């Protein structure tokens, strides 16, 4: 049961707190230079243990060169640029098996439900969910509906079905976005069922009381944890707050 | 004969109820709110089971969380989303031999013909089918034109070609969509020959004498039976009027 | 030489008549209403051995499903619709492989030379061709230029570029539309050199007498023979006049 | 070193002439009517060897059905036709293993750089160059930029590109399309380095005089030969202008 | 560690030159007319190793037909030109075990992020490294963006995107297209981390001392050097800028 050993890795005390970092890929390095230290991974990896953390998520070239073995790793195996203007693609860079060899956890995959493009993503999936199972890795799901028909990422609707393709798909856990309450965001927990939901991060919030309240009412909706990345390391007190992350997470 | 194996499996009284359950990719989870127990897979388990039904139908995900092997299951291999846009097209998540693995005793799979992609469907379906042969495991095929000159999809003209490509392409049994009379449909049924037809459920009626009514004119016309999904799960009295339909095609 | 094999199972007298049945899906049922009994492929393989004819042409599913060994068969490997509309294209939804599990003494393929997709098809037929060497099966090549810059599918110079297009390809028979006379047929002929050609049969013509015409020219451009589908099935009188075409034939 | 190779099978004398013969699938059949037999590829070999040249361009199925041993063969791997109206594209129809089995003493492909499907034959071409040399066969590039911003194919600046292509992909011999003159031609010659050039014929010329000037120029720039089609077997004194050539080249 | 094997080969005085020579496909021919020599390999061999440079960057055809073994060698496996007028995309017409048997000590390979191809490139580029880790050969990256919504190569953002792609993708090492100015570029440098930048050369500057103060900024900056092309083998002088360049850099 490979949701079973994901949350044995990555959810020990209950609940789940992953320190994101693909945004050098999928947004380029420009939001580094608020707290320039964040460009340097050997920073991150430093700061997801310092607070306590239960992983960190990387990169191929990212894990090649830095990864030391020293907080649990989610390998993101497909990326794509924010200079790309087509219907929403995200290939894989790296297979299950150079995952293993680059001492993964977990492997992760974005997919875009609703795009002109969501078959060339479900196919290649479903070689990544085959390779999963055959090296005993949980598969985590980064699912974003965007494209085709979609208007409004955090509409309810909208999210709801994003948690359900990724149960449906064979995710073992999964990552969607936040609708903003915790009466809509609880539908989305409960039609995912026995995978467990990680609230992506998103964008640095105005306040840091804006973004607790945020993880508030995620925790009250029943999801697992975050998964946050620049609302951690865009801050410059990063490890301040990423402990009092920790604490309303895991304590509350 | 996997025809043979086909009804030996999930019509052994004659006559065959499958309980669909593709909805949550193809539709997304909406339609579970009327009745809120429908998005647990336990929950549509137990009603397939306490209605007498022949079999389920899940996508892998599904069968892999939830599968216990207490009703005879059909491992749906491909799925698309309404939100995508484009020419119907939808591709396999999932292999025959996972299926297998999975504790199938049939795969499923959709076409679209007419769409501006069906040399993509039919170029899987080849893969597919050579499998399912290999693994002796009984292929059935939804056949849904769409797409292309296709306007009105139970158009009697259609739904007959819908079957005939089915029986063509190598399905042992299949799904269609209903004409709306059984005349119309006892051709579509013709034209199969050998290999037996399903109905298509469809949305919600307005009543559940209007679908009883369906399954009636579906069975006049030679059917084997029916795939429900919605006409029984999205109900609040589920079970009770699963237990009819058990009543009326058994 | 498996020209030399085709002639040996399909031209044992000299000249050809092969019954063509790939109508279900490449058309629909349509067309089986004016003679009901065409729906049914036992019905099928009955007219082909009454008549005696060299052989029928079935897709896969029929094959495996109604072959029994009866005539001699041609599996045809790719299929399309009609409901599509995209520049045309038909690929295989069976392998050689499967072909020859399936009882078949020779294999056919489609291509449109001209079509947007005209790679997609020589590269697959490349595929094709190269296991029906490896298997011994014949391959009889369905030659219809269409898409592109084709305006006129049955003009002299395009009928001609059909033929050659095959035999460059590899065809070891082949089958291509009819120019409307002798002359013009002949040079398709004289270009496809030592691979025979069979008349592709067509829409059915208004009287029996308008049919039989064009076969005599066929013959008299020095063709092997017809694979004939709807002007055979199509009619109620379709023994006597397949009997008719059998005499002026052979 | 398989361009030593070539030039020991198709440059014994240090000069070549290759009967080139794919316009069959090429162009079709409508240039062989001015002299009839041009469309019998019998005819084809005994004017090469009457002739005394070095060797013959066939595509695979006219290779299958008329090769004999007789001229050395390069067989020509891929094919497209000019009815074919979308971004320039020709894919294989014949593998380099098949090509042996026939026996070719070499293999061609064509490539069109600036096409929107320029990388679709790169692609391929990756891997027939892989097989060549796997094969021990010299792979001959028809390297005809086209599509994209190419205007007038021979232009000085754009036959200079084609040839560097061709020695930059891995080419062991060329042939490319003459600019009108010796010294503009004499550069492409020049940057195709150690992989020698043969001028592509071209349409049928107004005098033979003026296709003997231009065979005269292409020598002038330091080409190893032509490879000639249409002006050579569209004319009814075929062997008699093909030994006046022989004379001229070699 | 790759990083550390291509430090070791390509930059043993602890910064590098690299002589860059794809051009005969990228641009073709037409700038080699400025140093006629420049058309030839063989000058380029001689040019590297009488400056004292540490490599040269050779497509397939090039390093198969000329390369001798006296420069380390860098097997750049993809290339397209400037004819073609499409999304940018460049596919690899070369493997790397190819690369390893012409004697490769790395192999390059252009991506184009924000190309509406950008995923074709990232698909095969994941193949490529996978086979760079197993055969031992550094995998440098030329990463240029390009496409989508890039409308200033140079700018600052835009330079820093193309270093940190590449270091995410996997890159050994990287080359990126100068700022203009040295602060700006240090911050390029800083994101690409552990893996060490070279600058891309570009055409060939107004005066030589243009070029220099671009390459003294690229130092400043902390780059590892510069692979340079035009801006050498363009020029008449080309050794003797060649050894003004080496003097700056080592």
């Amino acid at each position: 049961n490979l949701t079973e050993k994901f949350l044995r890795i990555f959810a020990r005390r209950g609940k789940s707190i992953i320190l994101a970092y693909d945004h050098g890929i999928e947004h380029g390095p420009a939001d580094f230079m608020d707290n320039p230290d964040s460009a340097d991974p050997e920073y991150i990896l430093r700061l997801a243990r310092d607070a306590g953390f239960d992983g960190v998520v990387f990169q191929r070239g990212i894990a090649e060169k830095y990864y030391d073995g020293s907080v649990p790793l989610i390998l993101k195996l497909n990326g794509k640029t924010t200079l790309y203007n087509g219907e929403p693609v995200s290939v894989a860079n790296c297979s299950v098996e150079e995952a293993v060899s680059l001492g993964a956890s977990a492997v992760g995959y974005t997919i875009y439900p609703g795009s002109g493009f969501e078959w060339k993503m479900f196919e290649e999936l479903a070689r990544i969910k085959r390779d999963a199972v055959k090296f005993d890795l949980p598969l985590v799901v980064w699912s974003y509906p965007r494209g085709g028909k979609v208007v409004n990422e955090t509409a309810p609707e909208i999210v709801a079905y994003a948690a359900r393709i990724a149960l449906e798909l064979g995710a073992d856990a999964m990552k969607i976005k936040y609708t903003g309450d915790p009466k809509t965001f609880s539908w989305a927990v409960k039609v995912a069922g026995k995978v467990p939901v990680l609230m992506s991060g998103g964008p640095k919030t105005k306040t840091e009381e804006d973004f607790l309240k945020q993880v508030e009412g995620v925790l009250e909706a029943g999801a697992l944890g975050i998964a946050v990345g620049r609302n951690v390391w865009q801050r410059r007190d990063a490890l301040k707050f990423a402990r009092a992350l920790a604490e309303l997470v895991y304590g509350g």
